[PDB]
Parts: structure tokens; sequence; C-alpha cells
């Protein structure tokens, strides 16, 4: 099975009962980037063998997902993207619709034609071609009720390239569009068709990853930063999963329950923060939860200000004075606190254990509205587009 990551490590590796998860995604990827990562969903298995999420890849050429290890050919989807199925700028756009409606029924279907997950977690890379296609796509299948349970979005952001900023940034813009319209006629209570959305910042996971591994002059040079990158983002998505459905605590109990309405009630930017607590001390413990909000793999400028929602948990070990203080409580409180005032929002924060020597604390706010990552990388973009123009000759 996939272990990937220290945690996921040491979860099967003292807990045997790993059998379900809290919300069952179905997977679909679309794009290079998408396919990478929904491939690394596909590889994840319960304790007994079988598989946790269905998945399911999208591209234009058989070619493009020639290399995936864990999403067999039959799941392999192959078919600017909205031209397609627009059904007039491109003749037998309903044949593109059926096929993706038949693939998609076939594999979140059972025999009787019930579905088999309770939301769609849709990947892909903004700023490319299919990637941010595909990204338009779902908003307008999602305003036909194209799908019949809410969908998350999954999304990188780009940078280097005018041109694929320029193609997020008119995504985000439609993300946003739409969000503002599903707030407004839906209760703040509600399940909304468009559960979240998860952005993450290319530009941010690299700074991560070449700043650490590396503390000599080796830096490797060969290793691709994204598919360390890709291994850090959906590994903390499958341990929030796994862990409310697996693990409990004898303080503050964090359920499935708690987790679903976190992730589908707010309906707007949703951010993650994994902070390891290796270290047992109240400076080491903010620190760590604060690097990993503001300059973790979710990290992107975001309006925490706005959350409406949070959630989270400390996994600690058991029989662990430290997490048992009040003083170490009110520091995590308190931290959290900075980003967003807690006593004004629903939400709860719990502390299950496991058997291990160190803790893990997962932070999460939701319900956010634009990520200022949106202003930066407008500015960004505008730069390199004048340096572009600029010295040429
Ligand atoms: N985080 C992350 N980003 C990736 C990965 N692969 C590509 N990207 C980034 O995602 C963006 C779009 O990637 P890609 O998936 O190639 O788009 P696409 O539309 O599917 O490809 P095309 O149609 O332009 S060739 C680019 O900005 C690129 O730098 C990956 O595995 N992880």
């Amino acid at each position: 099975m996939l272990l990937n990551s220290n945690e996921l490590e040491h979860i099967h590796s003292t807990n045997h009962s790993v059998n379900d998860i809290s919300i069952r995604w179905g997977v679909i990827g679309a794009g290079q980037k998408g396919n990478k990562e929904a491939d690394l969903f596909a590889g994840y298995k319960f304790s007994n063998g079988t598989t946790c999420y269905p998945t399911l890849a999208v591209n234009f050429a058989e070619s493009d997902m020639m290399h995936l290890q864990n999403i067999i050919k039959e799941d392999r989807i192959h078919f600017v993207v909205t031209d397609l199925f627009d059904p007039e700028t491109n003749p037998n756009a309903n044949g593109y619709l059926d096929k993706l409606a038949q693939e998609l029924g076939r594999k979140f279907t059972n025999e009787e034609g019930e579905v088999i997950v309770d939301q769609f977690l849709i990947c892909l890379g903004a700023g490319g071609g299919v990637g941010t296609g595909w990204g338009s796509l779902v908003l307008q299948l999602i305003r036909e009720q194209f799908f019949p349970c809410p969908v998350s979005m999954l999304i990188s952001l780009p940078s280097g390239d005018p041109d694929e900023i320029n193609n997020a940034l008119v995504l985000l813009s439609e993300i946003d569009e739409f969000m503002r319209e599903q707030d407004r006629l839906f209760g703040n209570s509600d399940i909304k068709p468009l559960a979240n959305v998860i952005v993450n910042d290319n530009t941010q996971m690299q700074r991560i990853i070449e700043s650490q591994k590396g503390t000599k002059d080796l830096k490797n040079r060969y290793v691709n930063w994204k598919e360390v990158a890709n291994d850090n983002v959906v590994s903390t998505l499958h341990e929030i999963n796994i862990i409310p459905e697996n693990y409990g605590s004898d303080n503050v109990t964090y359920d499935p329950s708690d987790l679903i309405k976190l992730l589908s009630i707010p309906g707007r930017f949703l951010t993650i923060g994994k902070a390891r607590i290796a270290k047992f001390d109240l400076h080491s413990l903010e620190n760590s939860i604060k690097r990993s909000l503001d300059e973790g793999f979710f990290s992107a400028e975001h309006q925490f200000e706005t959350a409406t929602m949070y959630g989270g948990f400390v996994l600690r070990p058991s029989n662990a004075d430290f997490f048992k203080d009040v003083n170490t409580e009110n520091r995590i409180r308190n931290t959290l606190g900075e980003y967003k005032r807690l006593d004004e929002i629903a939400g709860k924060f719990g502390d299950p254990i496991w058997d291990n020597e160190y803790a893990v604390c997962y932070t999460i706010f939701a319900g956010m509205t634009m990520p200022k990552r949106y202003i930066s990388l407008a500015r960004e973009g505008k730069e390199l587009a004048e340096k572009q123009e600029q010295l040429r000759a």
C-alpha cells in the first residue's frame, strides 16, 4: 500500500484496524498535475487491503496518462476544454458529455445505480490548458446539477509564466463568482454543491522544498520538487480523512461528522496546516503551528479573517503530560485565535490519541474568501510580462 508520509507509516504500523474513512471521496484528476495527484489517492488502501478511493483520471490523449501506476487503463478517461462540451461551438458536444456521464456513472455507482461516494474531489493544476479548462468546466457542470453530490476542488496555482498566471486568475475569478451566488442562495447550514476549493501555490511549495533537504550544497538537483509536493498535499488530505474515523480521545474527540460539516457546509476557500510537534515546549508548538499555516504546503496568503468555520486535532501520544496541560491547550487556542477568533465561528478542536511518541497538529480553516495569492500572482504576472516585453531586441 501507499505510505506517502511518516504519519501514514506510523498509523498503519501501530493500527491494524484502519478500514474506513470519514468521507468517501470520489477522486477525479484532470490534466498532468491532477492525474499525478489522483494517482496517489488511488494508491491508498485500508488495513484489509481494499482500495480507499475510487478514482478516475482525465486528459485528451491516452499518451498523457501512460505513466500512471495505481489507476488502471479502464479508469484512464481520454477525449478549449469548454468548447468540446459546449453544445454549439463544437458538434456532438453531448457525445463527450454522455461519455463523461457514463464513465462517472460506472465508476462511482454500484450495481443498482447507487452512488458510492459522499463527495467528489476534483484535482487540477491551474494555469495549464486542460487543467484550468477542466476547472472551468466543472463549475458549469455544477450549475447544471450534473454531479449527484457536492464537489470539492483541489487546485494548484502556477508561477513563472504570465500566460499560466492569467489562466489561473480567470479560473479563480469564476470560482469566486460561483461562490458568491451560492453563499447568497444557500443557508449557512446547508450542504453546498461546491463544498470547497483547496488551493496549493506552486511558488510556496517549491520554496518550502528547496529550502529544506540540503544542509550543505548538494540539493540532489534531480529530484522533481513537484513529486515531493504531491506527496505532502495528498497524504495530508488522506490523513485528515482517516484520523477522525479511526482515532478517539479521552478528552475532546473529533468525529467524522465534524469533519464532514467542515468540508461541506462552508462552501468557500479552505486551507490546512499540518505541524509535526516532536519538541514538547510552548514556543516550539506555537512556532510549528504558525509555520504550517503561513508557510506550509496549503499556504496562499489566505484571508483567515474571513473564515466561517474551523476544525482540527492534535494527534498526541497517550500519557504525555505536555498535551494534558492547560497551558498547552491555551497556547494552541490562542495561536489559532491570531488567525481567526474562534469564539466567533462554529467548529471544534480535538486531541485524539495514537500509539506513538510525537504529536501532529492538523488545523483547518474553511469558508474563506479569495486567497490573497490572487493579488500577488496578478502582480508577478504583470512584472514577468513586463520584463518580457522589455529587454526584447
Ligand atoms: N504541484 C504540482 N504542480 C504541477 C505538477 N505537474 C505540473 N504542475 C504545474 O501545474 C500547472 C499546469 O500543469 P499541467 O497539469 O501540465 O497542465 P495541463 O493543462 O494538464 O497541460 P497542457 O494541456 O498545458 S500541456 C503548471 O503551472 C505546472 O508548473 C505536479 O505534479 N504537482
